[PDB]
């Protein structure tokens, strides 16, 4: 019933319509606002769905890469059978900003680097030297001659990113939005990015043309049934699925009660899209709010926190039926909120540990418990 030309082989060429920095000017971080434009196409997506998007390596990247190894474009080579120069084969095909112990191991073996052979074996060392060494500086670091070939041989496929999106089309209309954290960092003043974050945020596009498709997740929606209170759990840019819930939520005008839990480092810096949650709340549509600072006093206070000292009306709600949502750093913020949800439910509810637990897998099994966490 909805079929689509469009998907991640096969993308629409939209176009980049707003790129604006989100997070204050003493913020620590890079967040932008992403719109992209949909033109005619009629792509469509629903609340909870997120956006793959191809990207281009930064040209200066490629360059750097080029000159470190004594070569330039113009150097033939093989991709998916085709035949293509060099630097763009690097530019569009394949992956340059994330490191692996894999690809130090095959590198530092097909070099002979006599600075990276004591790491070849040593996985700790390997991952260790990935986690903190782009391929940029590596090559930087451990000179050698590489053919274009052995190269591209080493390196892994340029693949699409995901970000969940921030919108609801009875909102926007032919319109995607995305909420973008910007990877940065530097490696002895070279400053780095992540690929695709950074090719969103400062090149193709001005603007300007973007690569898109839709990544359906049908264990991410709004409850069908605008009466259901809805609890939201999104730090950092886990945020954007639940500014597209609430546009959802407003332009149907549900009634039902709306929560969310946010955190970020600073108040005054990091609130992303501080003025829009104000007018929810002041419209109603935004039920309550609870804001998790991290640095802005001493003690480090995270989601997990408000919701053990939310956890009396979290339970009342959940028993009013509502759907809990959890997105974001799959890492150590899904693992916190998880535990403290559980020591919600067992405190509140009369239970301890076993029962919580399955009282949390119940409401998963029945899609009231839905993460999109990464
Ligand atoms: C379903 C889903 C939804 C998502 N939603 C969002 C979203 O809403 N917003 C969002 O921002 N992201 C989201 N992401 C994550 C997003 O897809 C990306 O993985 C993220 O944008 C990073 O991609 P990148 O291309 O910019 O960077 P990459 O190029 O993939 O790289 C990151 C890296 O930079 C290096 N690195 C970083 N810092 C340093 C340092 N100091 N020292 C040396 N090495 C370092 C690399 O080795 C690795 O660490 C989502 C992911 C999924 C799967
Ligand atoms: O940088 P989301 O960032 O950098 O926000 C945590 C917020 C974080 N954070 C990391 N662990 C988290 C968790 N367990 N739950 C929620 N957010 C988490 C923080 O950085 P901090 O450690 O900045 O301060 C900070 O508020």
């Amino acid at each position: 019933i909805h079929t689509s030309p469009y998907s991640k082989d096969a993308p629409l060429v939209a176009s980049l319509s707003v790129n604006q920095k989100i997070t204050g000017r003493n913020s620590e971080k890079d967040v932008r606002h992403i719109e992209i434009d949909l033109g005619d196409s009629g792509l469509r997506y629903q609340p909870g769905d997120a956006l793959g998007v191809w990207y281009q390596n930064d040209p200066a990247l490629v360059k750097e890469l080029v000159e470190l190894l004594w070569l330039k474009g113009d150097e033939p080579v093989t991709v998916e059978g085709k035949t293509l120069p060099l630097n763009e084969a690097l530019q569009w095909h394949f992956e340059l900003t994330v490191n692996t112990a894999n690809i130090v191991e095959n590198y530092a073996t097909l070099t002979r680097s006599e600075t990276l052979l004591p790491l070849v074996g040593d996985k700790a060392k390997l991952q260790h030297y990935a986690a903190t060494t782009p391929i940029v500086d590596m090559v930087r670091f451990s000179p050698a001659q590489l053919d274009a070939e052995a190269l591209i041989n080493l390196l892994r496929p340029l693949t699409p990113r995901l970000y969940s999106i921030a919108s609801s089309q009875a909102e926007v209309e032919n319109e995607v939005h995305v909420t973008v954290g910007v990877v940065r960092y530097d490696v002895e003043g070279r400053a780095r990015a992540g690929g695709a974050s950074s090719f969103l945020a400062d090149r193709v596009e001005e603007e300007g043309e973007v690569r898109v498709f839709i990544e359906h997740n049908d264990n991410f929606r709004l409850p069908a049934n605008p009466e259901t209170p809805v609890i939201m759990i999104g730090p950092g840019t886990g945020i954007a699925p639940f500014r597209a819930f609430m546009q959802q939520r407003a332009a149907d005008e549900a009634p039902g009660k709306n929560w969310l839990f946010f955190g970020n480092p600073h108040f005054t810096e990091d609130f992303l899209y501080q003025v829009e949650w104000q007018r929810y709340v002041k419209e109603g549509v935004l039920t309550r709010i609870d804001l998790a600072w991290s640095r802005d006093q001493k003690e480090k206070v995270y989601v997990q926190d408000k919701l053990r000292e939310q956890g009396a009306e979290l339970w009342r709600w959940i028993n009013d039926g509502a759907h809990i949502y959890v997105c974001g750093d799959a890492n150590r913020m899904a693992k916190d909120v998880e535990q403290a949800l559980l020591e919600v439910i067992a405190e509140f509810g009369g239970m301890d540990t076993e029962a919580a637990d399955e009282f949390l897998s119940e409401l998963r099994v029945e899609r009231r418990y839905q993460r999109d966490v990464y």
